[PDB]
């Protein structure tokens, strides 16, 4: 249907907390080959993948200089949250007491 | 941790029954970037994913044109193996009776 994207991201919103739980984010797609999917990793303190913490559906840049918001409900613990591919990709950071 | 590729695969031997219940493939890497690790997703019939059915520890490419290989458990029925990311990714199918 989709396959993920292979292109740069940039931060278009710094990562903040919402009124419930949540984190937001939000990237703008600097790539081709769009429409496609964001690849999202959540992982733990250890290099583990945590799975089933996003709460956007299923996420997508639209465009070349499309933006996407992203929801996530980090795991406890220190988590880093990674967007794109390559050496492009961004590596974000989170705590949750 | 290593990032994912960004790049393209190409099929070195492919896929093939084991003696035990597994698939094996050789992909390579025509990309930059490496060490990289390489995008696998392995969905159902109805394109769904499904998880838990890489066998081989975390597959990479170690360096542009290394070869790769990676045991899978397929799913019983059809499946498809999409490994990479982008235009450029290879969509597989499998059929285990």
């Amino acid at each position: 249907s989709y396959t993920m994207c292979s292109g740069k991201f940039s931060i278009d919103k710094e990562m903040a907390e919402t009124q419930h739980g949540t984190t937001v984010v939000k990237v703008k797609y600097e790539g081709a080959g769009a429409p496609c999917k964001v690849p999202i990793e959540i992982r733990d303190v250890n290099k583990e993948k945590v799975v089933g913490r996003i709460i956007s559906s299923t996420p997508l840049a639209e465009n070349t200089n499309s933006v996407t918001n992203i929801e996530l409900e980090p795991p406890f613990g220190d988590s880093y949250i990674v967007i794109g591919v390559g050496n492009s990709a961004l590596t974000l950071h989170w705590f949750r007491k």
